[PDB]
């Protein structure tokens, strides 16, 4: 029927991640606090059920600047936005909470049933 | 050191195919011969050689339209399309000739490279 290619998706990934890294079409900011993230918005829908809350609707989808709540951990959001173009997740005890905050703010269900299962195990 | 999600890359990509079926972020026109094709930038760059060497350039990132060589075939570029947000090649002696001569155009050395693999065992 279909020939398929299991390397393919994470080789995808890779090129996203070469592409955030030397900011070609990096079309949105995120504001944490004082800390700044330059992203592609359609990585951040398909990883984020807030992120794609937010630009699903045309009011919010052509905003160049996203200021989160300055409550958010920057650190917390760094490791999910790393996770989200690496599929590798940092979890250790001295970030556990600030990553599961931070994960249940960005609505990332599978994250946070990961750091149900981490802190259960450890 | 860090947690390896193996289905996220998958469920990503799933993700990109949904927003683009949708509309969603689609920022580019591709038009070969008469048939006209919406996708993401980011997607086609990762993808493809040529698309990578177009988008990098400042004076072709922001086209809005691009048209390729009416030579080019329709279905050839469509399959090739679909195998990018979905990782399934569909790949059959009806149109093996046409995927692998859009394939060489369009710099996509792995699937030339299965394309290769295919007549060798059929
Ligand atoms: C380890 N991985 C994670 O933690 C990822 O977690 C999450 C990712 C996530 C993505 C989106 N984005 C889209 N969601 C749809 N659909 C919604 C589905 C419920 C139904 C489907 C038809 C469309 N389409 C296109 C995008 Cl871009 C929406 C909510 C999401 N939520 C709530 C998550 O918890
Ligand atoms: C089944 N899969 C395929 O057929 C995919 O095939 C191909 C994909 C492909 C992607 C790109 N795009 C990028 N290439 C880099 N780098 C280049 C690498 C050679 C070195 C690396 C550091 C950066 N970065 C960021 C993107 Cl978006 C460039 C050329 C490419 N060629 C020639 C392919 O044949």
């Amino acid at each position: 029927s279909q020939i398929q290619f299991t390397r393919h998706a994470s080789d995808v990934l890779l090129n996203l991640n070469r592409l955030r890294s030397r900011d070609i079409l990096t079309d949105v900011v995120i504001v944490v606090s004082r800390e700044q993230f330059r992203a592609h918005k359609t990585v951040l829908m398909a990883c984020s059920g807030l992120f794609y809350s937010i630009f699903t609707d045309q009011l919010k989808r052509n905003l160049s600047v996203i200021n989160l709540d300055p409550e958010i951990n920057p650190e917390g959001f760094n490791i999910l936005l790393d996770f989200m173009y690496t599929s590798r997740l940092n979890l250790r005890e001295g970030n556990i909470m600030a990553v599961m905050a931070t994960a249940m703010y960005l609505q990332m269900e599978h994250v946070v049933d990961t750091c149900r299962k981490f802190i259960k195990a450890s």
